């Protein structure tokens, strides 16, 4: 149904690239990578605007605040960093994680950050002070994802021990914890933006819509190849209502969200596709692949 088509090509990582997002104003396009670097691009052009730099290891994660103003970004330097995009000022840097700090999100009104960690504990840290206001003992494995939802009240984690967790923001309380028939190795998880469902990825190429209220899977999405990365995904929503994830298989894959079928695979990345990103008003996609590509490719489509 949609017909996505390859734009740009952006390279400049010199290493695996390992997340992109867009800017909530729509205009750039952010890359983190394990060259220890941020690059800020064009979102409608593909034009390379800056790099920013200052962690010591690889970077796993970067995300926006709600006024496109901040990043924050998760480090194998067992920190995070708080930047000022235009000026590139290192604002804060987050220290209190064990380990790997592997993902990271702003809360909407940006003024909290979540973190999910090697250490296997999510942290709740104030932005303008960097102090960390709690560590919640998540998970009993590594933490691969941390999202807020619509209003900031509730965190979702997930981790490769095998649960998706919702925690309250105010609180730390522990909420749900979501059971399957299964329960292998849980590599990404977000809120939908109605905030009603969670989006989960698991290590059996498999994709889940879970009904956060009921706590019951009502959705299941497959053809891709997922039992090593941690690979994102995305409601894609300016357009025909997609699942979009990126695949080990070098491919992008977009899922009908009701019906669950495939309804296109992008062509183009010579290796795993790590991380995709939908632009918020306009039908983009962005995806980023590792060390064998190390391109960016941003894709159109009419619908």
């Amino acid at each position: 149904k949609p017909n996505y088509a390859l734009k740009f090509t952006l390279a400049g990582h010199t290493k695996a690239v390992s997340s992109v997002k867009f800017s909530p104003n729509g205009e750039w396009l952010a890359s983190s990578s394990a060259d220890k670097l941020i690059k800020i691009w064009g979102a409608y052009d593909g034009k390379f605007e800056k790099t920013i730099s200052g962690h010591k290891l690889g970077i796993s994660d970067v995300a926006w605040s709600s006024d496109s103003n901040l990043l924050v970004s998760a480090s194998d330097d067992k920190t995070l960093k708080i930047w000022d995009v235009s000026s590139g000022k290192c604002l804060k840097t987050l220290k209190g994680h064990s380990n790997y700090v592997f993902c990271c999100n702003f809360n909407p009104q940006s003024n909290l950050i979540v973190s999910g960690s090697f250490d296997e504990s999510v942290r709740i840290w104030d932005v303008k002070t960097g102090k960390c206001l709690k560590t919640l003992p998540a998970h009993s494995d590594p933490v691969s994802a941390v999202h807020f939802n619509r209003d900031g009240s509730l965190i979702v984690s997930s981790s490769y021990d095998g649960l998706c967790r919702i925690w309250d923001t105010a609180s730390g309380q522990c909420l749900k914890t979501l059971i399957d028939d299964d329960n292998p190795p849980v590599s990404f998880v977000k809120f939908s933006p109605n905030g009603k469902y969670i989006l989960a990825a698991t290590l059996d190429n498999t994709l889940k819509l879970w009904d956060y209220s009921k706590g019951k899977c009502l959705k299941t999405y497959t053809g891709h190849k997922n039992e090593k990365y941690c690979i994102f995904a995305n409601f894609s929503v300016t357009g025909g209502k997609w699942i979009v994830s990126g695949s080990e298989d070098n491919l992008v894959y977009i899922w009908n969200l009701q019906t669950k079928e495939i309804v296109q695979k992008l062509q183009g990345h010579t290796d795993v596709v790590i991380s995709t990103a939908c632009h918020p008003t306009e039908n983009i996609i962005a995806s980023a692949a590792l060390e064998n590509d190390k391109t960016i490719k941003l894709w159109k489509s009419d619908c």
